[PDB]
């Protein structure tokens, strides 16, 4: 099954930790990495203050159950989520999404996929665009549909 995961971080400089992830998920059992986007730049929400969000999407080819794969980003969010600052750990700052499995729909306590705001986030849409280009939901709507539907602005690469 083709499952297509969302990345964010907003590190100050991300691109360690985003590498990090990359390699994790290519080590996850009965499955292997088929492609990545290129790392897109949002600006931060609200406030100026915070980084940016560098964002990507990773085509992962798996044998594994859903919630299986769920419980991997999980843990590699737990293992690899958060960096030591100087005499402390700081708060998670990846974020692994399942966006998509193959063409199923997903609704449990601990799922909903696709995934719910999806539809509305550049910040997913366009790094999955450049890797899925003629992609369609289990429902029927296409990608390239909902792009150009919202006429979202392109982001930039980072
Ligand atoms: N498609 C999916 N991928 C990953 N987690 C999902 C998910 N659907 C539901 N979840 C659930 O989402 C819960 C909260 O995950 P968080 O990472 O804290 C939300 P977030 O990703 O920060 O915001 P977002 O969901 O608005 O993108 C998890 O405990 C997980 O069970
Ligand atoms: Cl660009
Ligand atoms: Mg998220
Ligand atoms: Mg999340």
């Amino acid at each position: 099954t083709v499952a297509y995961i969302a990345i964010g971080s907003n590190l100050a400089s991300p691109l360690e930790q985003v590498n990090a992830a990359l390699k994790a998920l290519g080590d996850i059992p009965e499955s292997h990495i088929l492609t990545v986007s290129s790392f897109y730049r949002t600006p931060p929400l609200g406030p100026q203050d915070q980084p940016d969000y560098l964002n990507a999407a990773v085509a992962l080819e798996t044998s594994l159950a859903p919630e299986e794969l769920l419980n991997h980003t999980q843990r590699i969010e737990l293992q690899q989520g958060r960096v030591r600052k100087a005499e402390r750990w700081g708060p998670r700052t990846l974020d692994l999404d399942i966006m998509l499995f193959g063409n199923e729909v997903i609704n449990t306590e601990r799922l909903t996929v696709p995934h719910y705001d999806m539809k509305n986030r550049g910040a997913m849409l366009w790094p999955l665009f450049e890797i899925a280009p003629e992609l369609v939901f289990p429902d029927g709507e296409m990608l390239r549909q909902i792009l150009h539907t919202r006429a979202f602005d392109k982001l930039n690469k980072w």
